[PDB]
């Protein structure tokens, strides 16, 4: 039973140091915030986090050609063999000039990113500690990672390298993200993201002279029609949206270039494809229909479909076994299990069929991807919230 | 026979000085061009050339409130009788900061705005000079007048006040408009303009978790694809455009304002009333279809009407005496008239039954509306082209 490893020696071992050393990683939670990790710029804080997993004692701690910082707690089994990898993110949402410095508030902390998700930083820096100390043995490896591109247009480029190219891209049975400071959350599903601009592109010419040629206004005009006609289910739930729209030099002119652009999200892989594909037919047929309605003469109504966003959707199965030790410790800490939904991290093992699910790191915390985000770093729920995800990460690796 | 002022005596003395101060035309056209008259910008020119037009001899030269320059050449009947107004635009398309310096090609002069209209300005002011001195008497007062807001956004300002609000409202029996260089054309209809945009609000929120609400990106799509479905006869010409989009922040929103901007025109003003009344009726149908389709529970679609352009349209009958008298000049002197639709001064006085033509000032001109604008000032056709509207003018005054 996963909930067992809670009574095991080891990890109440663990816990006292967890315990002991929570002024410390308070401390680290401050030092890694106030390095700001904007989309595509985490390599300062990368840098700091690589020289903090190798400072926790893991081995082969380095830096991939993606930018993420890893670290192996190795196991007792055999070299190479099946492990669970437990990441948390090193970018925040707020870009390059955001000023970042912790503000305290008694027992708050205020700072941009501060737990989300620079405290899971921490956390995973404190259980590889308190193992080591412990002297805790996992029949796993336990590759910990603070990887790089989970927010925005990053489009989790981390987690897919760590998971298609890098070292450990076929050793990851089970995959662990630590996101946000609910300690009771379990997402067990993720919700895919497909995006696109289409530029509607045509000949122009005068608004009265050239009148009757294509325009590509009315192509677009007409995409957006049939977009909002494609069957969404409620669940899996899948939405769609027109967001974006620019394009026209005057009222004199007819356009010779304009661009939406498009949203598409679902619970379901398959939904989501099935919105994609027909909205790629409908960008065509909109095209076809524009260039039947009025004079080509000119040059006919094109379509630039580029893509702006890619996130995949997938689940992890109730019954498999990385949820139900999720479930176990969870309910066995007190908590109540939250199975859901979102975006994160664990999106891309989902795809890969790995086993995964995205958990918190404790406390409590609010007012996420704002300038206001605060945690309460208050030691009792601090540290018993951090408690629970060491004891899911040890039921999953399991501990001789 | 309106031809016959040609062959008198005032009328050929009053060439004589057009000829022998060619020179001082060309150095007006230089002077006035370079001083920039953007739209709504043209109190610059206007006052210099008021100053010009009590240079020429001209009664209660005055600027009125609209900005409009003008003066009087008093003819021999009753004071406050029928009188006939000839203007020339003072502004040009080009904007403030457009650096204008005339440069010389031989007899060719580029600067923006030569033609268009700076030289039909000089021509009027060599006309009263070239009357005074050669002491020709007309049988009803002459207005001669530099009007402003003819080009873009102008939206005809200046003869609208003139012939709406100014003191000659009620006299003005036969107006005309010296635009351009071409002293073959006839401009005896005026193409109508109607111009909207349409900002489209709503609610708002984000894209996923608010999905169902109301889009006004959509009823602005629908907006469009119904417009380009209303009919537009060939003849009359009849024609409109949706050709300005914009609005959205990102695809992670459903847009809460968008807009897009339509042009409608026509040579009738029967069928431009048509395309407008049934494109308000899309506007409208396409919000309640929108709010009927989706969720209004945070707020319904609402749409922004505003006018953003309005030229009246109109047609003076090559029947009536004013278009006579420039068809027998523009053939006498060896030239064959070109009766066209145009969007001119003119529109304004068709619009308000006076009898309107628009001619040209004579001489070579192209590139007008472009940095590359210029003229050919060369004498032998520039001022036999410039006669040609003297000819027309005194025939339509009736000379003694
Ligand atoms: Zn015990
Ligand atoms: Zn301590
Ligand atoms: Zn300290
Ligand atoms: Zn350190
Ligand atoms: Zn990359
Ligand atoms: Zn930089
Ligand atoms: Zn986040
Ligand atoms: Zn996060
Ligand atoms: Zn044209
Ligand atoms: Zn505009
Ligand atoms: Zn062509
Ligand atoms: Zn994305
Ligand atoms: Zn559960
Ligand atoms: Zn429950
Ligand atoms: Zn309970
Ligand atoms: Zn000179
Ligand atoms: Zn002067
Ligand atoms: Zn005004
Ligand atoms: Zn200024
Ligand atoms: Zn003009
Ligand atoms: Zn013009
Ligand atoms: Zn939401
Ligand atoms: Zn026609
Ligand atoms: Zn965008
Ligand atoms: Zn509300
Ligand atoms: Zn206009
Ligand atoms: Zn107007
Ligand atoms: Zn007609």
């Amino acid at each position: 039973k996963p909930e067992a490893v809670l009574k095991t020696k080891g990890y109440e071992a663990a816990v006292k140091i967890l315990d002991r050393d929570h002024d410390r990683m308070v401390d680290e939670i401050i030092k890694l915030t106030e390095i700001p990790a904007p989309p595509f710029k985490e390599a300062a804080r990368a840098a700091a986090y690589a020289e903090m997993l190798k400072d926790a004692g893991l081995q082969d701690v380095e830096i991939d050609a993606e930018g993420n910082a890893m670290g192996v707690y190795r196991g007792t089994g055999p070299a190479g063999g099946p492990a669970v990898m437990i990441a948390a993110h090193l970018d925040t949402v707020f870009p390059e000039g955001t000023p970042i410095k912790v503000r305290r508030d008694g027992t708050k902390l205020h700072a941009p990113g501060i737990g989300d998700d620079t405290r899971s930083l921490a956390v995973l820096l404190a259980y590889a500690r308190a193992m080591k100390e412990s002297g805790i043995k996992v029949k796993q490896d336990i590759i910990f990672v603070g990887n790089v591109g989970e927010e925005g247009s990053g489009d989790l480029r981390g987690v897919r390298y760590l998971l298609t190219k890098g070292k450990y891209k076929d050793r990851v049975k089970s995959f662990f993200s630590m996101d946000g400071t609910d300690a009771s959350r379990i997402v067990t599903g993720g919700v895919g993201s497909k995006r696109y601009r289409i530029t509607y592109k045509g000949p122009g010419g005068h608004s009265y002279g050239a009148f009757g040629l294509v325009n590509p206004m009315v192509a677009m005009s007409q995409t957006v029609v049939d977009f909002y006609k494609i069957p969404a289910p409620a669940k899996p739930k899948t939405t769609y949206a027109a967001s974006v729209t620019g394009g026209g030099t005057s009222v004199n002119s007819i356009p010779n270039e304009v661009y939406m652009e498009f949203d598409m999200r679902s619970e379901s892989p398959a939904e989501l494809a099935k919105v994609e594909q027909a909205f790629l037919a409908i960008v065509q047929k909109s095209v076809e229909g524009e260039n039947a309605a009025r004079s080509v003469k000119e040059g006919p109504i094109t379509a630039d479909v580029k893509m702006i966003g890619d996130r995949p959707a997938g689940e992890t199965a109730a019954t498999q076994q990385i949820v139900r030790n999720a479930d176990a410790v969870i309910r066995a800490k007190g908590l109540d299990p939250r199975p859901s939904f979102s975006s994160t991290d664990s999106n891309m093992a989902m795809s890969l069929g790995i086993p995964a699910v995205t958990i918190g790191s404790g406390g409590i915390g609010a007012r996420a991807h704002s300038l206001d985000e605060w945690i309460d770093v208050k030691k009792t729920k601090s540290l018993e919230g951090a408690t629970v995800g060491l004891g899911i990460l040890l039921a999953t690796a399991g501990t001789q």
